[PDB]
């Protein structure tokens, strides 16, 4: 047999049919089921087995999620751990892996559907183009949320001239625009998409210079701001 | 009808999305780029469907077999490597298909970068230490790059980066890199993520040894420390 393991599942964007076949079928199979909150489509817990400890992390500390995890592996159960879109960015699970690595608890990792795909499926939209934008850079604002590292400003960024992915920024939309109309053109594209796959989602499209800055401060911060020649585009 | 354009993931046929399944299994015709597209994911095609692989094909005999679905009513299960969203070629389909007046909607999928970070068990952004991650290829005698997008500008900035269609020229990518990350950053290579003969190697700059080429290069410290802050 095997052992008590905690199984790390991307979610997806928020449509509950956006989970991949593996992330769904462990689900199925975990006695204990720790959610991180309602960006987690709630029809998604439905697949939990029946007499499922099922857990939301969103009011919890990262030591009541730990103790909670540590409880599973004390009893032997498996746990399904889902957090919104994929695990490799911005998802908390690295500082929970550290913890479950000092205490010798196993785990592994299924890769979800990240939101900036979400996004340009909804927008219809291949990012890279030949001769236009042959990368992406999935980043972020400090948005008095966080601090970056030195060289992630935007303008560093914008100097590659590259398709820019930026999260978590939403509400600081006026400073983003500020910031790279000098290097994108004031006729720059630029789309944004609120809550990609929800039942709720939301385009906009326009240019740099012509996008409605006040959409920001608007109460929806699941947002993700695509930035680049490509979004708009035929000459390639 | 519809084209159905699906991101197949990054090679295992349970890491399609629930979605991209449902889709293959409801599309009597099932276009699919390559053996990239793992062969299991074809079983869910409906019965007496007409599976058709497009490696062999010009875009204009992909059209062409896509107008004749169109003019047939029958719904196209269209299905590539990963998602559409980089480096799919799906946007130039799209522009034909506009054109023609085809009905299409894009289903997203799991990247390789996503797949290959899963692998190796990271979290790419870590509080402190890298809060970007840079999706990038070189030219590697493949392609052109727009100006901005050389691996100097980027290193630059320090992120992590994630180096796709660049392993037949991983010696020219180290030395690169070296002078900005340093000879003892570390580095990953993916080979194959998902796949049954998936291969992962973990070193830094320096001691990486430079023969598949669907590999993922991954570079930066976030994917070898613990110094790092909660969020
Ligand atoms: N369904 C959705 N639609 C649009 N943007 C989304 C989204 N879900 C998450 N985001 C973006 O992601 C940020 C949260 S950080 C978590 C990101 C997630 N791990 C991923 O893989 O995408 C949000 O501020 C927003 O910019
Ligand atoms: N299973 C896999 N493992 C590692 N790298 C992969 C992979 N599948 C695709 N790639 C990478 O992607 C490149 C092909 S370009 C297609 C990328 C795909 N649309 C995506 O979403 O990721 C390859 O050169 C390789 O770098």
């Amino acid at each position: 047999g095997s052992h008590m393991t905690v199984h790390f599942i991307g979610a997806g964007p928020g449509a509950a049919d956006l989970i991949t076949i593996r992330g769904r079928d462990l689900i199925a199979s975990c006695p204990v089921c720790l959610y991180a909150g309602s960006l987690v489509p709630e029809a998604l817990l439905a697949h939990c087995p029946p007499g499922a400890k099922i857990v939301n992390t969103a009011p919890m500390s990262l030591d009541a999620i730990i103790d909670t995890i540590a409880e599973a592996h004390a009893a032997g159960q498996d746990v399904a751990r889902l957090h919104s879109g994929d695990l490799s960015i911005w998802s908390a699970m690295g500082e929970q892996l550290r913890r479950l690595r000092a205490l010798n608890i196993p785990y592994d990792v299924t890769p979800g559907v990240p939101s900036f795909a979400a996004a340009a499926a909804t927008l219809g939209a291949e990012l890279t183009l030949p001769g236009v934008a042959q990368s992406v850079i999935l980043t972020r604002t400090s948005g008095r949320a966080s601090a970056m590292p030195a060289g992630e400003t935007l303008e560093n960024f914008a100097r590659t001239g590259a398709v820019l992915a930026i999260h978590l920024s939403v509400h600081v939309l006026d400073e983003v625009v500020q910031k790279l109309v000098p290097h994108y053109g004031e006729d720059c594209p630029v789309a944004i998409v609120w809550r990609a796959s929800w039942p709720d989602q939301r385009v906009v499209r326009a240019t740099l210079a012509t996008l409605q800055t006040s959409l920001g401060a608007e109460l929806e911060r699941t947002a993700l701001i695509l930035v680049g020649r490509s979004l708009a585009t035929e000459d390639f």
